[PDB]
């Protein structure tokens, strides 16, 4: 499934596969209506201001965020 027509679901099932070891946030997700169209644009502050404030989870999070949008560039 194309990333831009993500549901908040594909997106919280993208994340439990991708940022398995991070599943504490996961509900920050929902709690802010994350479609996969945000999930294109949201920044690491917007994670910040999400509550991930803890540096290294952030970091990983990101990266996977950072990842899928390689995956969608490169198609």
């Amino acid at each position: 499934k194309a990333v831009y027509l993500w549901t908040v679901s594909d997106v919280l099932k993208w994340y439990r596969r991708h940022c398995g070891e991070y599943t504490q946030y996961e509900q920050l997700f929902a709690q802010h209506d994350i479609t996969g169209r945000a999930l294109l644009r949201i920044t690491d502050s917007s994670l910040q201001r999400m509550g991930v404030t803890d540096n290294r989870d952030r970091e990983a999070i990101w990266r996977e965020i950072v990842k899928q949008r390689l995956k969608t560039d490169i198609m």
